[PDB]
């Protein structure tokens, strides 16, 4: 169900952020991303980890774009929702597929890192809510549910 997927997204996104950050260090710090709630081998934990792994190429397409847009827009706590929404919407103009789902998580990762570096602390909860809200209202949660839920991503291998 779509609400199931939405609520699973909190753990999936936290895990994605954790492993994306870890793999990036294993290659800007943000200790908030290492001290996240925390089950590595849990089901949604493994989903997050798999998305970070398989996303190493698609993020090569998107990362640089996300960084320049963020340096230009200068998100504040007040306008972050507006800008997150604009950019997330561009990711799904023509397609929903698992690659664009991974792009969305990657943009949430980049937004969170960017605001931390510019002095906004404790913003990951808000970024997570932005992700979930967008996924609900833009049928991304429904789409994932139709594919069997987030656990379906474990088969992307």
């Amino acid at each position: 169900s779509e609400e199931q997927v939405a609520q699973d997204t909190e753990e999936v996104f936290r895990s994605y952020v954790f492993y994306r950050h870890q793999q990036e260090q294993e290659a800007p710090a943000d200790p908030e991303m290492v001290t996240l709630p925390l089950q590595p081998s849990s089901t949604m934990g493994q989903v997050g980890r798999q998305l970070a792994i398989i996303g190493d190429d698609i993020n090569r397409r998107y990362d640089s774009e996300f960084q320049t847009m963020l340096q230009h827009l200068q998100p504040t706590a007040e306008n972050a929702y507006e800008y997150f929404t604009k950019i997330a919407t561009s990711l799904f103009e023509s397609g929903i597929n698992w690659g664009r789902v991974v792009a969305l998580l990657g943009f949430g990762y980049r937004l969170a890192l960017h605001v931390y570096q510019h002095g906004l602390t404790g913003f990951l909860g808000q970024v997570t809510r932005f992700v979930v809200d967008f996924m609900l209202h833009h049928c991304i949660a429904r789409w994932i549910a139709q594919r069997g839920g987030w656990v379906a991503a474990l088969n992307l291998g």
